[PDB]
């Protein structure tokens, strides 16, 4: 577990806070070497550190929390946030909730992101 | 999984609108008979729609949705609500973001709560 429901909500708040101004190198370094994602959740999940860069560089995104972040007692955390984007010239925005467990140094070991089309606006 | 995305949003949203009333025996019945539930998050789970009963008479009360219900492809979601409440002669909030996923019959067959002291206000 390791950090507090205080922390975790510091930490997810940075997470989007990166993000937004769109710094692929610091999120990389909350992820853990072996930590790993899967988003759209359900899907195959992209683990390691460079396969979690390579998606991150992949996919004018601003990214925005739109309610409190919900922290647990034992290293866990879920937020809504929603995603800005432009469908090649066409503003479309995105609802996302993320849901992420933190190791005893503070790291995301893995995050799982729930979305789908029914929240594309 | 089963229920697509736009069926799984409503079964959710609907658990929110019986809580809100309080309407028990409906909510006592989207969950299937071998469900389990972790609430909050991080503590043992409660197995059995028998026991869920009796948890949820467990806990004047008005759970309203917070944001869109994000949902998958795998018949599993994830939403944002806040319970208004009183607290001992002091109204207070909490902010919660419950998962759930369903199974084949759109029966919640499992269900996690992601709250603690730092959401209530």
């Amino acid at each position: 577990n390791l950090p507090t429901a205080q922390e975790v909500q510091g930490l997810m708040a940075r997470y989007i806070e990166l993000v937004d101004v769109g710094d692929i190198e610091a999120i990389v370094q909350m992820y853990a070497d072996d930590a790993t994602v899967e988003d759209p959740f359900g899907q195959p999940p992209i683990h390691g550190r460079e396969q979690i860069a390579a998606f991150s560089r992949q996919g004018k995104v601003r990214a925005c929390l739109t309610g409190p972040v919900r922290a647990s007692h034992n290293g866990c955390g879920a937020m809504p946030f929603r995603v800005e984007m432009v469908w090649n010239g066409q503003p479309c925005a995105l609802d996302v909730i993320d849901v992420m467990r933190f190791d005893e140094h503070g790291r995301i070991q893995t995050m799982q992101a729930y979305w789908s089309e029914v929240n594309l606006s």
